[PDB]
This record gives structure tokens, C-alpha cells and sequence, in this order.
DNA sequence: ACGTAACATCGCGGTAACAC
DNA sequence: GTGTTACCGCGATGTTACGT
């Protein structure tokens, strides 16, 4: 344990910098591991998108956060689907399994 | 060691006889000493070169590296894209 | 022994564009 | 407004040659 992290069955390990689902390892782009990373450290808080480009992408277009959200949920799989939930007129935020 | 042995004070490598330089062993141990950890560039040019170039030369050295091990054990050292490189173990 | 030179490959990922 | 999928420039890595 250095930098992993656990929630629900998605296990995000900076270390090797992998992310798994119940040992389903997960493919993702380097965006796509940031942006699943920062959102999962901070489980039911939603973000915003100019907070989610400033944390994620660093210091227009916005769309990018959309996108990438659906290439996250799309790769997580409808068992899994739901781990990134959406707050309309707010933005997204990571909704812990029961 | 999952068929690969490192011999320290000796600066060489067997896979089960690889034939080294000097960055490319100091490379390999540094990564097989802490498989399955991912490394930056910057990280394993401060720690493995005395040096802080940009350069090319890590990619280099995996190359070099992973040509030695043959496309046998080519796949122990992973490529971890915008990040760096990695020991994979079997 | 090593680190540029230099190009080939291919994946990142941001914009477009429309459905709803 | 957001879900969503193309599309394609760009840039990260591969790779080998060559100069020191």
C-alpha cells in the first residue's frame, strides 16, 4: 500500500498504475486514469468541469470532460456504469457502491 | 528472477547469457528491483544516469534492452504511455 | 558505451456534430 | 445541458544509424 487506493470492487493503484474491476484490468488513456483517479479520491463529491480541467488537465472547450466521461463509463461496463454519476447543471462526481 | 538472474558485483545478467552495457544493466536492475512499479523518465535518469538531460535515451536503453531478452522475455519490461516504463513479471 | 539524428508508427484526446 | 461517436492533428514511443 503506497498509493492505492479500493472502492467498491475498482481498485486504482498509482504505484504500477493500474486500475482494476474485480481483476478486469482496465485499459484506460492517461486522461482517463487521472480523471477516474481524482474523482474515486474523493468519492461522492461532485466536481465541476472547470474544477475537474483545472485539478486533471492543469492551468472553450469543456466538451473534453464529456467525452471523457463517457469513454470511463463506457470502458467500466454497465456493471459498472453507474460509478461515475452525473449532476445536471453541476457536473460529475463518483457515486460509491452500496 | 522468473528465469532472470542478476548478478550484482559482476554487472552481468542471465536469462536462464545476456550480454549487457553497463546503463542498460544498471537499467534493468533498478526496474526488476522493483518490479511491477511504473518510473518516469526523470526518475530513472536521476537514479539510474547521473544526469538530468530532454533526451531519448531511456527509450533508448529499453530497446537496446529489449532486444537482448529476445521476443521471448521482451514483454518484462512494460511501456506505460505519458508515464514511463516499467518490470513486468512473467 | 552512449547519447543524439531522424524518421515511422500509432495512440491521445480535443473538436465537431447531432440526438434528445 | 449532456450522451455520444466520429475524425484526424499531434506528439509519445519504436527504432536504428552514426558520431564521439
Amino acid at each position: 500500500g503506497d498509493g492505492m487506493l479500493t472502492v467498491g470492487d475498482l481498485v486504482i493503484e498509482e504505484s504500477t498504475y493500474t486500475a482494476r474491476l474485480k481483476g478486469r484490468a482496465l485499459e484506460l488513456t492517461y486522461k482517463e486514469f487521472e480523471l477516474l483517479k481524482y474523482l474515486a479520491q474523493h468519492a461522492g463529491r461532485v466536481f465541476t468541469r472547470a474544477q475537474l480541467l483545472q485539478e486533471v488537465w492543469g492551468y472553450g472547450g469543456t466538451r473534453t470532460v464529456d467525452v471523457h466521461v463517457r469513454r470511463l463509463r463506457a470502458k467500466l461496463g454497465p456493471e459498472y456504469d453507474s460509478m461515475i454519476g452525473t449532476v445536471r447543471n453541476v457536473g460529475y462526481k463518483f457515486v460509491r457502491p452500496s
